[PDB]
DNA sequence: CGGCATACG
DNA sequence: CGTA
DNA sequence: GCCG
């Protein structure tokens, strides 16, 4: 088992679901306390289990696995012997964990804002609604739409949405294309938001495109909230006899950068962090969603495909469905 | 021990 | 600060 | 919290 998640296939469904979910609770709780290092270790340990070919049934099976030290091993040991880990359950039922989770899941609220509100004594969404003076426009939209945004978007919703985006994109710039990215590209059947990547086959034609796309979607009455090359929006999605609010991310990239943007925006988040860490620490190359830079030659790699990028980095290619780290 | 992804709005 |  |  290699140490970086980008070095091994990770399928969406696997053989250690309960163990990985418990470790991910501890990772999330570490994030709420500002401990990014502990968050990473717990996420990496959970991801190792997702990549295993069969269930862990005995503690011995963790020997040699990366990211399993005393703490993550004890969590697994308690789950194997008792079906529950006391530390995990204590986190789950803690006021701090529950409130930080509730607040950070609001669009416009991160860990830092959630933590400040927590320290001020705030605990519920109604607490926030009573003091709207405290809220940015973005947070007001996130709070008003919170219920709909807490409902998963179904893969079965996505195609009709892609068609409306494609119509606005085609008016904004004929020949421009729309690619579904994010978790849905990795095979997920649900998500918290839909992610689209827009480009045009003629380099440079995409300049200034996103404002034109947004204006057209707004004029069609589809945008409940927005506000360049990235837009984090709230869209109106049709439902039987009504509609629901959905989060949609739109990104524009020049075609020269499209494979890098496709790779970055397809995730998973941990996969991309691990891939960029591998690139820098093992290969000496700097990776982002625009390119891959050799800081010794001061040159950018050209890529025409995601396959090119994996080859550049000396890694076996993984299709999106195996990037569910 | 240092390091932990890397960007845009 | 927020967002991916 | 863990790796190197
Ligand atoms: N506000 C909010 N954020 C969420 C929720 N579920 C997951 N997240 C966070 C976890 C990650 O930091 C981030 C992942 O979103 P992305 O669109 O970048 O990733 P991906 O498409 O894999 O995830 P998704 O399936 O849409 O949840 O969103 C949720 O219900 N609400
Ligand atoms: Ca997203
Ligand atoms: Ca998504
Ligand atoms: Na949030």
């Amino acid at each position: 088992m290699p140490a970086y998640a980008c070095q091994r296939p990770t399928p969406l469904t696997h053989h250690n679901t309960g163990l990985s979910e418990a470790l991910e609770i501890l990772a999330e709780a570490a994030g709420f306390e500002g401990s990014e290092g502990r968050l990473l270790t717990f996420c990496r340990a959970a991801s190792v289990l997702k990549a295993l070919p069969s269930p862990v049934t005995t503690l011995s099976q963790l020997q040699g696995l990366p990211h399993f030290g005393e703490h993550s091993s004890r969590v697994v040991q308690e789950l194997l012997e008792h079906g529950v880990c006391e530390e995990v359950e204590r986190v789950r039922r803690s006021e701090r964990y529950q409130t930080m989770k509730l607040f950070t899941q609001i669009f416009g609220v991160g860990v830092k804002t959630a933590d400040r509100w927590y320290r001020e004594g705030l605990r519920t969404l109604d607490d926030l609604r009573e003091q709207p003076q405290k809220l940015t426009q973005q947070q007001k939209a996130g709070l008003q739409h919170h219920q709909d945004l807490s409902t998963p978007v179904l893969r079965s919703d996505v195609d009709a949405l892609q068609q409306v985006v494609e119509e606005a994109v085609g008016q904004a710039l004929p020949g421009a294309t729309v690619t579904l990215t994010g978790g849905f590209r990795r095979g997920k059947l649900q998500g918290h938001d839909v992610d689209f990547l827009i480009t045009h086959p003629k380099e440079g034609q995409e300049a200034g495109l996103l404002p034109r796309v947004m204006c057209r979607l707004q004029d069609q009455g589809l945008i409940l909230y927005h506000q360049f090359e990235r837009s984090f929006c709230i869209f109106r999605l049709p439902q039987p006899g009504s509609w629901k609010a959905v989060r949609v991310d739109l990104v524009v990239a020049p075609v020269s950068q499209f494979p890098f943007a496709l790779l970055g925006w397809t995730g998973s988040k941990l996969f991309q962090r691990e891939l960029r860490r591998f690139s820098r620490k093992e290969k000496g190359l700097w990776l982002n969603s625009h390119g891959l830079f050799d800081p010794e030659q001061k040159t950018f790699f050209q890529a025409a495909s995601e396959e090119d990028i994996f080859r550049h980095l000396g890694l076996e290619y993984l299709p999106p469905e195996q990037r569910n780290a």
